[PDB]
């Protein structure tokens, strides 16, 4: 069938894992472990199509940032991950995609940026400021809950429909 390789990328403790979890497992990860390199598989159908998705949840601490680069390469479409109540992670996003324009060697490779955690209400990344940066990237905005669930499919099929433009 058709396979999509997605990379989730984005600043420490911003919910990479927690989301990629969700999608996959239907379950929250309340503890924060963080991640060294982690692969999921799954079958699904993306708007009537048996997809095979093939998921690279990556390490946002500097400490485990090992050879990102090196998974990063494969990926075919990235979710770039900022936490809405952690301006940083926000202000970090560009550094992210400075990277996979490196390791893909293209301006051009579909992303979608992801504010989670927006079952949280110590906002300090309003949805307007984050909708700037997408419309500067070319590319959509979601919010989205690893706790709740909100959005968390919507993100990873909306990053498949991206792959599908390119
Ligand atoms: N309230 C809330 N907490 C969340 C959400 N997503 C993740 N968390 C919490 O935030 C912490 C870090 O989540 P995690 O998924 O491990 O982050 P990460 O981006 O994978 N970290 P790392 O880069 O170190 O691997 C965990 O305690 C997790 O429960 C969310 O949408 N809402
Ligand atoms: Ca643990
Ligand atoms: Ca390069
Ligand atoms: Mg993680
Ligand atoms: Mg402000």
């Amino acid at each position: 069938m058709t396979e999509y390789k997605l990379v989730v990328v984005g600043a420490g403790g911003v919910g990479k894992s927690a989301l990629t979890i969700q999608l996959i497992q239907n379950h929250f990860v309340d503890e924060y472990d963080p991640t060294i390199e982690d692969s999921y598989r799954k079958q699904v159908v993306i708007d009537g199509e048996t997809c095979l998705l093939d998921i690279l949840d990556t390490a946002g601490q500097e400490e485990y940032s090992a050879m990102r680069d090196q998974y990063m390469r494969t990926g075919e479409g990235f979710l770039c991950v900022f936490a809405i109540n952690n301006t940083k992670s926000f202000e970090d996003i560009h550094q992210y995609r400075e990277q996979i324009k490196r390791v893909k060697d293209s301006d051009d490779v579909p992303m979608v940026l992801v504010g989670n955690k927006c079952d949280l209400a110590a906002r300090t990344v309003e949805s307007r400021q984050a909708q700037d940066l997408a419309r500067s990237y070319g590319i959509p905005y979601i919010e989205t809950s690893a706790k709740t669930r909100q959005g968390v499919e919507d993100a990873f099929y909306t990053l498949v429909r991206e792959i599908r433009q390119h």
